[PDB]
Parts: C-alpha cells; sequence; structure tokens
C-alpha cells in the first residue's frame, strides 16, 4: 500500500488509566493490580514555586486523594514516592489489567501514547523518543500522567507516563520506575533541551519504504561511505550512522545498498525541490525500521 503515521490500539490500555485527585490537582493515573501510578506532582500545593517534594510527602494527608476508574472509586490505603512517580496502593484490584511489563525507551526507540484528560482516553498517536529526550507530542493541560506504550508479544509495554511541557513546546515524560528521561525535574523552572538531532536510522529506512514502494527518482548511484557520512552528519544535525547491519532490506531491493541512501541523504538534506517521496516534503525521521517492516512486509 504506502506508509503512514500509526498507532497500534489502546483498548487493553483505556482500562488501566483513572482519574488521580489530590486536593485541587487532577490528572491521570494507571491502575495495574493493585497499584495506581501517576506523577508525584499530584500532590504539590502549589506549582509556582521550587517544590520540596521530600517535605511534599512528609505533609502527605491520603484522605485528599480520590481515585476514579469509570464510574467507580479506589479506596487507597498506601503511597509511596520513586523518583518523579507516585505508586499508591488500592485495596481494589484491577481485573482488566493485560499481561505486561515495564522498559526503558532508548534514543529513536518509537512508541504509542494515550493522550488522556480527566481519567479518560481522548485521542492515541506514534511517537519516537528523541535524541534529546523528549517528544513533540499533543497536550494541553491536564495530560499528566497520560501513558505511553508497545505491544509485542502479546504483552503490553509500558515505557511513558507525561509529567511536563518545556518552554520549546517539548514534552517530558518519565519510565514507570520513576525515572524521568533527558534527567529533567519535575520543578515550574525554565529547563532547555539539548538540540534535536535528525535519527538517520529512520530516515534511512524512510528512504528504503520508498524504495520498497514506486519511489527512486532521488537514488543515484554515487555512495557515500559511513565515517564520510558521520563526519558530515555531526556538523549537519543528524545521528551517527552506527548500525549498519540492521538492513536486510539492503538485500530485499538489494542493488541499494546503506550507503547510497547516506548519500542520498546528504543531497535530499537540502530540498526535495518540490517533488516528494512517499507524499512528504523533506526527509522525516519519524519510521523506526521495525515501523518501516511492519507495514511494508506485515512483519509484526
Amino acid at each position: 500500500a504506502g506508509l503512514r503515521k500509526m498507532a497500534q490500539p489502546s483498548g487493553f490500555v483505556e482500562k488501566c488509566v483513572v482519574r488521580v485527585c489530590y486536593g485541587n490537582t487532577v490528572l491521570n493515573g494507571l491502575w495495574l493490580g493493585d497499584i495506581v501510578y501517576c506523577p508525584r506532582h499530584v500532590i504539590a500545593s502549589n506549582t509556582t514555586s521550587a517544590i520540596d517534594y521530600d517535605h511534599e510527602y512528609s505533609i502527605m494527608r491520603l484522605h485528599n486523594f480520590s481515585i476514579i476508574s469509570g464510574t467507580a472509586f479506589l479506596g487507597v490505603v498506601g503511597a509511596t514516592m520513586h523518583g518523579v512517580t507516585l505508586k499508591i496502593k488500592v485495596s481494589q484490584t484491577n481485573m482488566h489489567t493485560p499481561r505486561h511489563s515495564f522498559r526503558t525507551l532508548k534514543s529513536g526507540e518509537g512508541f504509542n501514547i494515550l493522550a488522556c484528560y480527566d481519567g479518560c482516553a481522548q485521542g492515541v498517536f506514534g511517537v519516537n523518543m528523541r535524541t534529546n529526550w523528549t517528544i513533540r507530542g499533543s497536550f494541553i493541560n491536564g495530560a499528566c500522567g497520560s501513558p505511553g506504550y508497545n505491544l509485542k508479544n502479546g504483552e503490553v509495554e509500558f515505557v511513558y507516563m507525561h509529567q511536563i511541557e518545556l518552554g520549546s513546546g517539548s514534552h517530558v515524560g518519565s519510565s514507570f520506575d520513576g525515572v524521568m528521561y533527558g534527567g529533567f525535574e519535575d520543578q515550574p523552572n525554565l529547563q532547555v533541551e539539548s538540540a534535536n538531532q535528525m535519527l538517520t536510522v529512520n530516515v534511512v529506512a524512510f528512504l528504503y519504504a520508498a524504495i520498497l514502494n514506486g519511489c527512486t527518482w532521488w537514488l543515484k548511484g554515487e555512495k557515500l561511505f559511513v565515517e564520510h557520512y558521520n563526519e558530515w552528519a555531526q556538523a549537519n544535525g543528524f545521528t551517527a550512522m552506527n548500525g549498519e547491519d540492521a538492513f536486510s532490506i539492503l538485500a530485499a531491493k538489494t542493488g541499494v545498498c546503506v550507503e547510497r541512501l547516506l548519500h542520498a541523504i546528504q543531497v535530499l538534506n537540502n530540498g526535495f525541490g518540490g517533488k516528494q517521496i512517499l507524499g512528504y516534503s523533506s526527509l522525516n525521521d519519524e519510521f523506526s525500521i521495525n515501523e518501516v517492516v511492519k507495514q511494508m512486509f506485515g512483519v509484526n
């Protein structure tokens, strides 16, 4: 068919989403077994000055919690703090808990976001975790606690929980063990990300997706060896190519080796001149190899 941005279905995840309210503050939580995971900033009194969390945890009173799943109240019995999250123990067990694990995402791994507002899923979209540990999502007030996930091996991988928006518009979450991606803080001060780098690996995959489809006009026969691609990349806003081997796509539509795409990349970085490629007007780093092999070969 073609290449289109896509999410994996959200139904195994929607059932896990709850409204966590603490005094004035409202946000989302993720209820697995007898634990509701949520951002620890729910319990801060004033999100306007430096927040002392050890002190904030110390004056927490649990009766201020109200946690709702659908129409049902969950009875809080315990809560502990782990990095930038809160594990709230409740008496109810979520009987819709899917088979699942927790993984920490690496630079350039794709995932899904289920954007939630009053404890209810409102939208879902694929994003990549960027080189500077942020995503370009689309959230407004109350998105916090929204979960990122993957479906793989008949289980649900939890990887992202939404935490903050930076001055830039870029978004940052933490993993379910409480580590913020990129070491960012859950504080209301200005934090500035390292600059974004285009992921070479995905622009490659994308060119191959292009070759697998009918799109070749941009495809010359001149090569550009890896180490000279990297030299150029470290100075034009691209990741180093270091994974040459991850292609058997090199062999499917063979003729095309990795080093002709790394050249195509050089030339194309500076404009498509009104031509297009799979319907895009400039290099695109939003599809990983996995993502490309899934839509071309139904891989999965």
